[PDB]
């Protein structure tokens, strides 16, 4: 679907989180790396995308950069989600509760391939109290070669002892114009027909989320004869 196909592959592909992208790039470019990053914000605004690019910028074979090359093996594997040094943890999953608990109790201090062992934790506020302390403990005695990239829609639900040990970045819900322009850009690249009004209606219905925006666009295309027209979208949205 559009959402997976148009996942940001470079900071330049990211829509509207400038204040965050400028700080991450400055830090990366000057070799100033903190041990833990926290990305907060609502739904589908780009938290995981940015965390993933940061992990990519940190392990690029080309060197620590704010512009991962995107063609080296480390970059390709991270992209595929099959990189040995990018350990993805989902605190919100009912199914991976043990793996979540175990991996955090057994941090692998030495990367096997890349220069850093990276942990990316989704919805970190949903971790058990046990794991919170496991994490805290690691953030208190920062293993080198190991970086923690946390994401969450509710930073406040997080123990202040942990929040305090991260570099916090607050992502904003995206503007109607920010979303509208991205949809237009994507549809132009896909060579899919669209009408101005139709895109305005989808951007508005997305209500701040680029992911919901792409999901609504994919539904529009599928139910509207392989195109995005004002008439078909209005009917679909109940305009
Ligand atoms: N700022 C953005 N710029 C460009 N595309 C984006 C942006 N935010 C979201 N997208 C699209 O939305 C999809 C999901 O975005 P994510 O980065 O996973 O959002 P998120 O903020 O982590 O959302 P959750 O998991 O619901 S909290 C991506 O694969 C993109 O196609
Ligand atoms: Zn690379």
């Amino acid at each position: 679907v559009l959402a997976r196909k148009w996942r940001p592959q470079t900071f330049a592909d990211v829509v509207g989180q400038e204040h965050v992208l400028t700080a991450l790039a400055n830090g990366l470019s000057l070799g100033r790396i903190h041990h833990a990053y926290l990305f907060s914000g609502t739904r589908g605004v780009g938290k995981t995308s940015i965390a993933r690019l940061l992990a990519k910028g940190l392990n690029c074979e080309t060197g620590i950069t704010a512009t991962p090359c995107g063609v080296c093996d480390n970059c390709r594997e991270i992209e595929q989600g099959r990189f040995v040094d990018l350990i993805e943890i989902d605190a919100a999953s009912r199914t991976k509760v043990e793996d979540t608990r175990d991996l955090l109790d057994n941090v692998q201090y030495a990367p096997a391939r890349g220069r850093f062992k990276v942990y990316l934790i989704d919805e970190v506020h949903m971790l058990s109290r046990h794991s919170f302390n496991a994490l805290l403990k690691t953030l208190e005695e920062p293993p080198e070669h190991v970086k923690f990239l946390l994401a969450t829609t509710d930073p406040q639900k997080l123990p202040v002892t942990i929040l305090s040990r991260c570099l916090q970045f607050h992502l904003k819900a995206l503007d109607v114009e920010q979303i509208r322009h991205q949809l237009e850009h994507i549809l132009n690249e896909e060579h899919i027909a669209h009408e101005p009004r139709a895109l305005q209606l989808l951007a508005r219905a997305a209500e701040g989320s680029l992911r919901d925006a792409l999901s609504l666009t994919d539904q529009a295309i599928a139910s509207g004869d392989g195109q995005v027209s004002t008439q078909a979208v209005s009917a679909m949205l109940g305009t």
